[PDB]
């Protein structure tokens, strides 16, 4: 426990650390309640410890915007390691350094303007099979899980926007491309034990053992094989287009992360804005209205649409101030530097609170409160973007960001263009977080579903 | 690597050790052959090292049974251990000593004759489901593979006898108690690596890792939860009329072995048996005469019935003979003891190689060859028991072979009395055993299946 004196000696606040365990324990209430437990305390920067990992937490807009934009490329450029990871090391959002440069421009125009608007007419035949799907049970009568009917949604937009491979998921619980991917608790018995232990990380690998457990890996290498070539001889055909390298074990993993990242994303974040339209039906009435004024008779939505919906862009953005998904952004120092006049020894882990920072009264009016007002272009300026980071910010920022935002309103619009929201008795009001280590209903979300004639 | 004297130590036979690997290089052509070769060229007993862990061969009979069964109890009672399993440490066959007697006994009384009666009406329910399911493919005309078809009967069977959930399984692919159920190769990349890092297993318990990965425990820690109380306030009826105590953990850790074995096993060794009576029409003639000649009219078996039909008794014990699908038995020594006029010190894992033995020139005639008439009264007594030996013998024998040996037979009546089968395409002659870590086809086991009227 020799490395627990670091922020004594650099003079920075923070809870005492037990031998071993570091601060640990003082996560009994998630990351979140500990990081703004932290910041009423501590104050602009403090330090604390993962096991013998210490983390440095920043709250400067400028240091924040260093860290994030201009000293990325040089000294914060990675995130902090975890494994074992087998051959996701070769994922984006985990590789490193000059392999992570290489993946990040060869993957960067996936998301392009003119890519994202040649995806509309594609998923716009999903927002309809999600409205069957959603009609069934409005006949029905009783509470309705949005977690799961947007699961399908999401999932089949991700297939089919992925590889082509279109299907209803709700109605088919079934077929071989959505069973393995209905298949990161960083509180759990594991990965406790592995803060505890970083020490015994390289011996699971040396065990070919993975927190991605080798069956659903498996599944892929092979169902993108045979689809790779033999079966066409989308973020697929978009990488085999270029396939600085890119072996094909690489790219099974990016499919993957792709794929994670905007089944349980979008569909927890669009969970979290049916539970705040259905407990303000006030803000319900008045998106129902602006969809309705834009899109006159129900009409299809278009690219071109949905960037014009404005109270619709304010409704989603303040739903990610309250629930940014992601908690904390998180770089490791590559060197010994200095920033904003204090000093960051090689090796520490620097941490963002997003979710305490999107609760903090020296920015925020009525924190805990769901004002979608704050982001009107009337007050959308009384608003710091290195407060405000549900995509973090900087090179290493959300790539998947503007399809993430274009994918939840089309599936916003045609939702709300036929169907209205109420609370129930399981309905919880007001919801809680979850106790664990990521941000998701406690309980999941279940509403009242009425329908329009 | 100070462990590897020991043989020349004791001056007994073998291949020589490598540094930290032992002979587990040895291992390239599965544990039979490399059983079948030492035998061939080191005799009566040898010695090798599974890493540091010292494995003596034995062979004679009177050397076998007195660790089977006169020194079992004291000496010889447990198996080599192997892990991490978690809180299946209270399984039967995993645990040890005076808690393994205490299960042994605890548990003995659900396989007696009486019990195994009262399951006849049960089970024979299956038969005719194992039927039509059966059926509707003698129709198509195409190959059918038999471990599928198998597995769904052995696991109807088991179902209803462990906790008396009635499913067709085939034609249910779905339910939740059949989805588990669908989910050990000695020699894949993992277990490999515990026999060369066994210091590593007790890093994985701390981690609650399992090689029984926790997703299902899970679900029949509380499927069995509420089914023990409060669905009924059958081997789990016979532990609740006696929960020398039993916890409710403990009650789980059984029921799964139960479940495992009699799903592989019972579905493997079923295949076994069809591929033997398909490329040996001959047999397959003289089985359905003889069955038809018990039951008449294409009669119900009984228990009774089943206990008088001896050459479908002798049927299956040549297929055990060609295939045991245990491969080798083993016990670890306990203390420094000297049977049969040899010594074995503490520590030593004693192996007997089932497989090998049952190939043996010194005592088979035509070791390859598929004779079942070695098992009739007229040759069953040059046929030594503790050189057959398919469900091994002494106190730790196989706890559920008569169960076994009815549930298969009762499967092979009431397919033969309507069905025949012959060799296909795409069936491999002669069948090749896995060059893996367990006894299975190599290629699944695929036959023609005509009808008669
Ligand atoms: C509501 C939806 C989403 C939210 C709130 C979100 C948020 C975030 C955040 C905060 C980060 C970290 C940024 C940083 O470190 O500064 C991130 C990273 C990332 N996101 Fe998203 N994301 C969403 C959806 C998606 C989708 C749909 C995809 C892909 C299809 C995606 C792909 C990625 C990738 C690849 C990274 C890692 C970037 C890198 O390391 O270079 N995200 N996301
Ligand atoms: C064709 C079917 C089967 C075969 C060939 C078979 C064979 C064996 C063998 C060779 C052993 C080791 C005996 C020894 O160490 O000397 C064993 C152990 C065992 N078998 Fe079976 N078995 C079969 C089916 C079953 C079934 C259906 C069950 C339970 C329902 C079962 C339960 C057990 C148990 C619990 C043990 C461990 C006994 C102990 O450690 O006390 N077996 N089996
Ligand atoms: C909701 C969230 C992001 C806070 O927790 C997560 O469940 N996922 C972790 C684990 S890692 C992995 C994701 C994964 C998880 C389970 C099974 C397979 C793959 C990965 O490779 N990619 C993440 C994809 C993604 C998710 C959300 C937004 N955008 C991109 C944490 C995490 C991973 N990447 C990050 C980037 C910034 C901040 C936190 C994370
Ligand atoms: C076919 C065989 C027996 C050679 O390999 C096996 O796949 N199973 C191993 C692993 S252990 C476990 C079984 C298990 C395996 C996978 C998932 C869950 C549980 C256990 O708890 N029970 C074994 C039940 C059983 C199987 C067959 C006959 N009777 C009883 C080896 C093994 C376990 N027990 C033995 C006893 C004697 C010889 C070998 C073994």
């Amino acid at each position: 426990t020799h490395s627990h004196g670091l922020f004594k000696k650099l003079g920075i606040p923070g809870p005492t650390p037990l031998p071993f365990l570091g601060n640990i324990l003082s996560y009994h209430k998630g990351f979140c309640m500990f990081d703004m437990e932290c910041h009423k305390k501590y104050g602009k920067v403090w330090g604390f410890y993962d096991g013998q990992q210490p983390v440095l937490a920043i709250t400067d807009p400028d240091m924040i915007k260093t860290v994030l934009v201009k000293e990325c490329y040089s000294v914060f450029t990675n995130r902090r390691p975890f494994g074992p990871v087998g051959f996701m090391k070769s994922a984006i959002s985990i590789a490193e350094d000059e392999e992570w440069k290489r993946l990040r421009s060869l993957l960067s125009p996936t998301f392009t303007s003119g890519k994202l608007k040649e995806m509309v007419p594609i998923i716009a035949q999903y927002g309809d099979v999600l409205v069957r799907n959603l009609r069934r049970e409005a006949e029905t009568g009783k509470p309705v899980t949005l977690k799961d009917v947007f699961g399908a949604y999401s999932m089949d937009v991700i297939t089919s926007t992925s590889f082509g491979v279109n299907i209803d998921s709700l109605n088919n619980p079934q077929d071989p491309f959505v069973e393995n991917t209905k298949k990161f608790d960083f509180l759990d018995p594991f990965f406790l034990s592995i803060t505890v232990f970083p020490f015994l990380i390289p011996i699971l690998e040396v065990l070919n053992i993975c927190v991605f457990p080798r069956e659903v890996t498996n599944f892929l290498r092979k169902s993108v094989k045979r689809m790779k070539e033999s079966r066409l001889e989308d973020f697929l055909q978009l990488m085999i287009d270029s396939q600085k390298a890119l072996s094909d074990l690489e790219l099974v993993a990016q499919s993957i992360i792709f794929i994670f990242a905007g089944y349980e994303t979008t569909s927890s974040v669009l969970s979290f804005i049916m539970y705040e339209l259905a407990t303000h039906p006030d803000v319900q009435q008045k998106l129902q209205e602006e969809i309705d004024a834009v899109l006159p008779n129900k009409a299809p939505p278009t690219y071109d649409t949905v960037l014009q919906m404005e109270y619709l862009d304010m409704v989603v953005n303040e739903t990610l101030r309250l629930f940014p998904i992601a908690m904390r952004l998180e770089r490791v120092c590559k060197k010994d530097v200095e920033i904003n006049g204090m000093f960051i020894p090689k090796g520490v882990v620097v941490m963002i609170p997003s979710y305490a920072l999107h609760r903090d009264p020296k920015y925020w009016t009525e924190p805990e409160k769901f004002l979608p007002e704050r982001f009107s272009k009337k007050n959308k300026d009384n608003i710091d973007p290195y407060i405000y980071t549900p995509f973090g910010s900087g090179p290493r920022n959300c790539i998947g960001m503007r399809f993430a935002l274009m994918n939840m309103k089309l599936a916003l619009i045609r939702v709300l263009q036929n169907f209205s929201f109420k609370p129930c008795k399981e309905t919880q009001i007001p919801l809680k977080l979850s106790l664990g280590g990521l941000l998701q209903p406690e309980k999941p979300v279940v509403l009242k579903v009425e329908s329009r004639d």
